[PDB]
């Protein structure tokens, strides 16, 4: 079982407190600050209450030589088109693409099924002064490196280039910002931003 492109999955972060222990699947909404936070799981009783906004569709799966290589190519460049039919090469990058197996250390590109938007890296961290952790978001483009998570091993049993299992917990971190995916207590509750500290991530098909 390994986790493929376009695959419908959720992200789920164990968190542990005050002798208490709970699931989380990242959450997000396509309206507002488009700001992503955690839902609670199974409390009442099976699975998040709402399923849909822990949705996330993995779009993308490349190493991240080839996409910031990508990025590079499209910052002043008349050259690199795929699609020169464009439909004819556009048929045959996306029929030759994939349709892919994630591999430990590639970034990938999440999108929020529910908003359409990707999971992003905001540049604001709107938590403290110290800019130690940034806010998680939804953003509407791709362009750039905050919508890429490179996925890590959780333990040394995964290594770089392998393949990802389903139920592999992963360790997200943001390309722009190169800060974990990190599972944060705010008040009295579980927040979702890119810190310095990781957190290890359940990536389920669902």
């Amino acid at each position: 079982q390994f986790l493929r492109t376009d695959d419908e999955v959720v992200l789920q972060c164990t968190a542990t407190i005050h002798k208490e222990q709970q699931k989380l699947c990242l959450a997000a909404e396509g309206f507002g600050n488009r700001l992503c936070f955690l839902e609670s799981t199974s409390n009442s009783k099976n699975v998040p209450p709402d399923l849909s906004i822990c949705t996330f569709v993995l779009e993308q799966s490349l190493s991240v030589r080839a996409l910031q290589e990508m990025l590079a190519n499209t910052v002043e460049k008349s050259e690199g088109q795929v699609d020169v039919e464009k439909w004819k090469f556009m048929m045959k990058t996306a029929q030759g693409g994939g349709h892919r197996t994630l591999l430990y250390g590639h970034a990938i590109l999440l999108r929020h099924s529910y908003s359409g938007m990707y999971l992003c890296c905001l540049s604001t961290s709107r938590s403290s002064t110290d800019k130690l952790a940034f806010d998680v978001g939804l953003q509407e483009d791709t362009t750039g490196e905050a919508c890429w998570w490179t996925i890590h091993p959780a333990s040394k049993q995964r290594s770089e280039g392998e393949k990802v299992r389903v139920g592999d917990d992963l360790i997200l971190v943001s390309v722009s910002s190169e800060r974990y995916l990190h599972l944060s207590y705010g008040n009295s509750s579980w927040h979702v931003d890119a810190a310095f500290q990781q957190t290890l991530w359940s990536v389920a098909p669902i």
